[PDB]
């Protein structure tokens, strides 16, 4: 009756589209790769019909055979134009269905012919869901080719709108084909994109904490043993030091090296370099002079502030300030004219399996954290905190910066308690202390110990192994590199696990399992753990080839990331489990 060209790249030899023409004693010529008007394939044709036909035809030959040429696309046109039709049908939630279409000068924009709904379950793989899209394309074509042919259906317009996808738009997600709907779905909530609204952080820390003492001036902000600030008086103190830092010149993004022990002197030191526009680079007096000495040279610091007992352990690196000579406080108690912005360092913390790279923080990085803090723990300024890391560590950040914000009260931990914790207990039942961090390793130790205290324990660095302790106090337990500001994930320890999980990502921020490829791997399955969004720092100072290495940009997707080096997995329930460093 008619000789039909059949141009497809995907679909076999004998579909039941072929064989029914073929029934109809048409001679359907196969063809799989892209033609000229030249090609012996068009010669005494009647119709085309294209079916997964991966390749333009050239304009020259649309038009000799238009309204001739007909397509077999499993979308809901428009939705879904394009490749991989019925994967983004599932993904970007489209309406389900097939649709048997003409072809224009552009891609499956035509007039449609026949059009009809699919439903996919919530158990089926996409490749069942691609089996049986098509499946149902086909028998719509055997049903409604006699109505093509005759030319009895009046072709409509495709509702405007729609989506269109490109060959490569499903490279970063090349392993999800035996998914699940639902695991494919579940995937999608934990890994998309951020949903509109969102705008960017607009504050710095000094800012909201300058909030927060005209809220809570007269309030306790810090204790060592028997002395105190206020809100006010911390902050009185720490803007006339500030004033005079700003004098000798300190600028936004400049850093200030702070050697001290932990006293009333650092949170002074701390807000004060802040206050005064640049970042605080700590240095732990016990530590090796080797190391202090490396610690000033790499950080450009121009000005230490430091006691006269650590005062020789710079060796005349910079200029001093003494924290306890009177000429360094000014007359001034007000805060500051604001000249600093969301985007600028806020500090310098050093890691070290090589040398000591400083990681760079800046203000919305650190902003971020604190505040999704506070609504997370129910922080208020009932609370009181310990200041027990040491303050070159990034989990001082988390005992100082956090609570601060809340409105709580800081209790430094000296020297003749950082090690026994059996002290250190006793003195949390007398001040009331109701919230702290302790690393893996002390916080293991703490459970042995009576507590009424504590109404939250926080702990992370290690990996958390004990969890049966005597107080009555939630557990939870936490991850984050310090080059993502503190922690990104958090748990709530509820029963026992023989790998405990590290949790769910904080605000604004997500966490993506992917191969050695960098494309996404399905929920449960093994992976390198990136990190992405507000928690990400600026990168390791002086160090530009290796900030490249760790901080990537996605080949895909673009979107800045960190790379761990951790292997970790999501579990069922949206926690993610840390399984072993890679290496």
């Amino acid at each position: 009756m008619g000789r039909i060209l059949f141009l497809t790249t995907f679909m076999s030899k004998g579909n039941k589209v072929v064989r029914y023409l073929e029934s109809l004693h048409h001679e359907v010529v196969i063809c799989q790769e892209k033609v000229h008007a030249q090609s012996a394939n068009l010669q005494e044709i009647d119709w085309i019909v294209s079916y997964a036909y991966g390749y333009i035809l050239d304009k020259e030959i649309v038009s000799r055979f238009r309204g001739r040429i007909i397509n077999l696309h499993p979308s809901l046109l428009p939705w879904n134009k394009g490749r991989d039709p019925v994967f983004w049908s599932v993904w970007d939630e489209t309406p389900k269905g097939v649709t048997i279409h003409l072809i224009d000068e552009h891609v499956d924009t035509g007039d449609i012919l026949v059009q009809e709904e699919i439903a996919f379950a919530d158990e089926d793989t996409l490749l069942d869901c691609y089996n049986k899209a098509n499946q149902a394309i086909e028998e719509l074509f055997i049903r409604e080719w006699e109505n093509i042919v005759h030319g009895r259906i009046a072709p409509y317009r495709q509702t405007a709108g729609g989506t269109l996808h490109f060959k490569a738009d499903r490279d970063f997600y090349k392993n999800l084909n035996m998914t699940t709907v639902r695991e494919l779905l579940a995937l999608k909530r934990l890994c998309a994109e951020p949903k509109r609204g969102e705008k960017p952080i607009d504050k710095t820390f000094h800012q909201l904490f300058e909030q927060q003492v005209e809220m809570t001036p007269d309030h306790v902000a810090v204790v060592d043993r028997g002395q105190s600030l206020t809100y006010k008086q911390l902050n009185e103190r720490a803007n006339q030091l500030a004033h005079h830092l700003r004098g000798k010149g300190v600028k936004p993004d400049d850093q200030v090296a702070i050697m001290l022990d932990k006293s009333l002197d650092m949170i002074v030191s701390i807000l004060a370099v802040m206050k005064a526009g640049g970042a605080y680079v700590p240095i732990d007096p016990d530590y090796p002079g080797e190391r202090i000495a490396y610690m000033l040279a790499d950080s450009s610091a121009a000005i230490l502030l430091t006691n006269a007992l650590h005062e020789e352990k710079a060796n005349g690196a910079c200029d001093i300030i003494d924290v306890h000579d009177p000429d360094s406080y000014s007359e001034n108690t007000n805060n500051l004219p604001h000249v600093n912005r969301p985007d600028d360092l806020v500090y310098v913390m050093y890691t070290s399996t090589g040398l000591a790279k400083g990681v760079m923080i800046e203000h919305h990085n650190l902003v971020n954290f604190c505040e999704w803090y506070r609504p997370y723990f129910g922080v208020t300024p009932a609370d009181k905190a310990l200041v027990y890391s040491s303050f070159s560590f990034d989990g001082s950040a988390l005992d100082i910066f956090t609570h601060l914000l809340a409105g709580a009260a800081l209790h430094i931990v000296p020297s003749e308690r950082k090690y026994d914790l059996d002290a250190l207990n006793d003195y949390c039942n007398q001040e009331g202390i109701t919230i702290s961090y302790l690393p893996t390793g002390a916080a293991e130790q703490f459970m042995q110990m009576d507590n009424q205290s504590f109404r939250v324990v926080i702990t992370g660095g290690d990996v958390l192994k004990k969890i049966e302790r005597n107080g009555t106090y939630k557990l939870y337990n936490g991850y984050g590199p310090t080059e993502c500001t503190i922690m990104v994930t958090m748990f709530e320890v509820d029963k026992p696990y023989a790998n405990i999980p590290i949790g769910k990502p904080i605000d604004r921020t997500r966490i993506l399992i992917l191969d050695e490829a960098l494309a996404l791997q399905p929920i449960g399955v093994a992976g390198e753990l990136f990190i992405v969004g507000e928690g990400l720092g600026r990168g390791y100072l002086n160090r530009p080839e290796l900030t490249a290495e760790k901080f990537i940009v996605h080949p895909q997707t673009g979107e800045r990331m960190y790379r761990t080096g951790d292997r970790a997995r999501f579990l069922p329930d949206g926690n993610i489990e840390f399984l072993g460093r890679l290496d």
